[PDB]
């Protein structure tokens, strides 16, 4: 009886699990991490995923591809494509209304659809899988946002069968979240959950309805550019900044030097969720200076408090147009990796008045978890 395996193909970062034995292994990757960058990079000599693209020691921007799931199932004349390729440093065409990524491989141009990316993705954690397993899979769960239209659904199955799996169903990243705390377990009897999730690149609040099994999707609110990448940013430009003051220098121009403090900055953050100060020390960051200093988690707090109070907005909107009051919410579930950061989590608790947080499944596993749950489900 070979597994079936629950991938979510996440935004910035994916993540697969597999259930056996009653119980979800959530997997590690080579590098012994339990999610996986969403990331494809090509060099002259190579195609990398995952880690080793994310982490190359060569800036390589224009061919070091990521945020494919903003592009998937979408037209190239979308608005939203349109404003997200202004941001990005790889170019996107247009192929016959179709977005394409193209890049540099081996010396030639060539060009990817948006699918065929996320399936280089989906190929990484399907072989994560297949080594801890000791065999080939060919089943799998993928997840996606409640709010994927059905061109973004088929666009996502299809990355799965390309990487060569049969897709058994694409489930909403919320429901996976609720099937991850046993909520789809409940009997006859409405019961109301917020899946409150805050990942990398993305905010999504989304409130169900689950009844014997039965899910209904009753409102979806949030922020597709407010995520973990904008704390990151808000410690960049403050380092910057105490740089310029102690050395005299503006590092700003500078990519690489941008680069290395923007994964240094990446790093403290998540120390801040469990100390209340974190070290940040870069060897030669500009012109030869070191870089040596520290941040506490106030000081954090403080750089980025509107955006963490900018979570609300959604929760109430949502609320309203469910037509529920906090009262009404049964189940307070946490998804996405910012969901650690201990302010976020006193922001959501304090407006639902004390509420426990569903936070024992880490909030960057819980959708690949229940997603793994389903998979076997559906494998019967
Ligand atoms: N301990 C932590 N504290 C703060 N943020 C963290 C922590 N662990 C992970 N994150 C952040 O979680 C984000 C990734 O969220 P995740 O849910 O894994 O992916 P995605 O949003 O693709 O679904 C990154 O911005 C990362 O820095
Ligand atoms: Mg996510
Ligand atoms: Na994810
Ligand atoms: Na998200």
């Amino acid at each position: 009886k070979a597994a079936a395996i629950g991938i979510d193909l996440g935004t910035t970062y994916s993540c697969v699990g597999v259930f056996q034995h009653g119980k979800v292994e959530i997997i590690a990757n080579d590098q012994g991490n339990r999610t996986t960058p969403s990331y494809v990079a090509f060099t002259d000599t190579e195609r990398l995923i995952g880690d080793a693209a994310k982490n190359q020691v060569a800036l390589n921007p224009q061919n070091t591809v990521f945020d494919a799931k903003r592009l998937i199932g979408r037209k190239f004349g979308d608005p939203v494509v349109q404003s997200d390729m202004k941001h990005w440093p790889f170019q996107v065409i247009n192929d016959g209304d179709k977005p394409k990524v193209q890049v540099s491989y081996k010396g030639e141009t060539k060009a990817f659809y948006p699918e065929e990316i996320s399936s280089m993705v989906l190929t990484k954690m399907k072989e994560i899988a297949e080594a801890y397993l000791g065999y080939p899979v060919t089943n799998a769960v993928i997840t996606v946002p409640a709010y994927f239209n059905d061109s973004q659904r088929q666009a996502t199955k299809d990355a799965g069968v390309i990487a060569g799996l049969n897709v058994l169903r694409i489930i909403n990243e919320p429901t996976a979240a609720a099937i991850a705390y046993g909520l789809d377990r409940t009997g006859k009897g409405e019961r109301n959950v917020l899946i409150f999730d805050l990942g990398g690149g993305t905010f999504d609040v989304s409130i169900l309805t689950i009844d014997d099994g039965i899910f209904e999707v009753k409102a979806t609110a949030g922020d597709t550019h407010l995520g973990g990448e904008d704390f990151d940013n808000r410690l960049v430009n403050h380092f910057v900044e105490e740089f310029k003051r102690k050395h005299k220098k503006d590092i700003s121009q500078n990519k690489r030097a941008v680069r290395r403090l923007r994964t240094a900055c990446e790093r403290a953050k998540r120390t801040l969720s469990s100390s209340t100060q974190a070290s940040l020390e870069i060897d030669s960051l500009f012109e030869g200076i070191d870089f040596y200093t520290s941040i506490t988690r106030a000081r954090f707090e403080e750089l980025c408090s509107d955006l963490f109070r900018s979570t609300l907005e959604p929760v109430e909107k949502a609320l309203r147009d469910a037509k529920l009051d906090k009262a009404q919410i049964h189940d307070l579930v946490l998804v996405g990796g910012s969901t650690r950061i201990p302010k976020v989590q006193k922001l959501l608790q304090d407006f639902f008045n004390g509420r426990d947080l569903n936070k024992s499944i880490n909030p960057d596993e819980a959708v690949a978890y229940g997603a793994a749950v389903q998979a076997a489900i559906l494998m019967g």
